[PDB]
């Protein structure tokens, strides 16, 4: 076959994604159950964000000042609270339409499908994986705050992602579904830094096992290289280190295209100290790191 | 923000996918109305595919010789036609989720969302454009056929694609919901060759167009080029020709960003002909072709 990147089938958050306004801000909410799970800058007008007191400002407002539409059809909040940096709204309603889901917080390198959203309206469906730095790499408008990534596990969907804010390097970070944000950021309009962005290297080799599979075969050298030798020159070219836990994770790739994990790390070794030539590998002219090993042996096989 | 690949939220058609098996093929069939479409290779077995008559296949078959499945519900066959590459079945239920839906004939250039299913069952969804030699680069294992593409207005699902078999090359071809097959080809196991695949220019420029919107303007020059230079050096480069109408597709995006269609053609002119010397634009060391003027302002408004 063909190796692409793949989003999860987004039908199940989609009837859980509900508008939230708080006088005139507008964003987007997660409707579970008879809770709905929205940023808590909703609160703030434009000249708040500069410097926010989220506990001064929350106290001010009322329920009847939260409206919640789930389409055309508002729902009564009858009870309101804040965990972290995201607000809860208690609704007189359970969603009919509410799958089996779990609250998880990612690690760094994982990846996840956002549901980009605005109104409350599903816009569209992207790929998205954690950066070293917390930060991720998505397409995000004013109003999509609200907008949820997340997991499917056969018929449980894994919620991960809150979309917040962006960064000045045009990046953007969020929190869990407990309001903890990914990273050192505050939701607050100001001047905040990433950390050094790094290459996750257990995804850069299942990106090219992705590539033995699917034909391109011409990096393959049959040089070698110890897992110290490689670590060393992965450090010098702004890679993660690899350890035997990310070797473990990449076995079943291993054992399937018969080749060991030590000769893929001396052709990346290469690919790294040599550059690429002009050639393509995958269609791609650089090394994908979006691609973790699960992601990988979930195409090579269609979970479905 | 920032600009990725979206595919449309594919919840609508997650209710329209069912499994449809003849013997011992087993694929994907879309359920609208009383009516399920599928390829209509699955009366085949291993020996037929290599020369089929599908005239004298079907003959044999009768309504009880399909199994169709929505979920573990078992849907009754009561009628049966072939329609070119399409095979049609009528059902004595109509679908309760059918959506507002049309049928639709794309042309080169132009995307739409691939929902890959396995089984009946929604696996993964991507964005996909059809080339200039009427393939795509796709993720299809065995028993994806019958997974559909199509495109999102508001409420209305335009389907437009159906997968059915992969080339030589690993690009894939399919046929629309009326079984035409997109480009020169045909259901049957053989060598088949598509076209010398050229690069769609109109989408270069609007891809261009992004990336100044979004921050990379370093290959912005301010050279310029007529319509007839652009098209000689096009062509030279494996370029589709620029016309009139081309312009006036990126006419929106032209009068939004200050840049003229002319001077865009004169910086992807000097790209093409002087490299990228190992820059990137938008996160990509290569021209990206799969977004159309639409795509482009589609995420730079939101659409919803
Ligand atoms: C939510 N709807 C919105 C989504 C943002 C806006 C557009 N694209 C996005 O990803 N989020 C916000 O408006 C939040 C609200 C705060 C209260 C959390 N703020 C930001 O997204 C944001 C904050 C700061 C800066 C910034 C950039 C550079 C700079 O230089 C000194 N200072 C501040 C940008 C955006
Ligand atoms: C449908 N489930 C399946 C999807 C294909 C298989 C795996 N990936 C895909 O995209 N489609 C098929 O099995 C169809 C069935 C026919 C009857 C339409 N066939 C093919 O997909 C197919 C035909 C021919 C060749 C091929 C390649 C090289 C070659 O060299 C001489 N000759 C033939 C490959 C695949």
């Amino acid at each position: 076959s063909g190796f692409r990147k793949m989003a999860f089938p987004s039908g199940k958050v989609e009837g859980c994604m509900v508008q939230v306004t708080c006088g005139t801000t507008t964003l987007n909410g997660l409707w579970l159950d008879d809770v709905v799970y929205c940023p808590r800058h909703v609160i703030c007008t434009s000249e708040d964000m500069l410097n926010p007191n989220y506990e001064d400002l929350l106290i001010r407002k009322s329920n009847h000042n939260f409206l919640v539409q789930a389409g055309n059809v508002q729902l009564r909040v009858i009870g309101h609270s804040m965990q972290n940096c995201v607000l809860k709204l208690k609704v007189d309603t359970a969603n009919p339409k509410t799958p089996k889901y779990k609250f998880v917080r990612i690690q760094p390198g994982q990846t996840f499908s956002v549901l980009a959203c605005y109104n409350g309206s599903p816009s569209g469906v992207y790929q998205c994986a954690m950066r070293p730095n917390f930060t991720i790499k998505g397409s995000f408008l004013n109003g999509s705050c609200g907008s949820v990534g997340f997991n499917i596990d056969y018929d449980c969907v894994s919620f991960c992602y809150m979309h917040h804010m962006e960064l000045p390097t045009g990046v953007h970070a969020g929190t869990d579904l407990e309001g903890n944000f990914y990273g050192p950021f505050v939701d607050r309009q100001t001047a905040q830094a990433a950390g050094t962005d790094t290459t996750i290297t257990v995804n850069v080799l299942a990106w090219l096992y992705a590539a033995v599979i699917n034909g391109d075969r011409w990096f393959l050298n049959r040089f070698t290289t110890t897992l110290n030798d490689f670590n060393l020159v992965a450090m010098k070219y702004n890679y993660e280190p690899l350890t035997q836990d990310h070797v473990d994770i990449l076995g079943p790739l291993s054992a399937q295209t018969g080749i060991a994990v030590l000769d893929m790390c001396a052709s990346l070794k290469e690919l790294l100290q040599n550059g690429m030539n002009g050639r393509t590998i995958l269609g791609s002219a650089l090394l994908e790191d979006e691609f973790t090993p699960f992601d990988v042996v979930r195409q090579c096989s269609g979970v479905t």
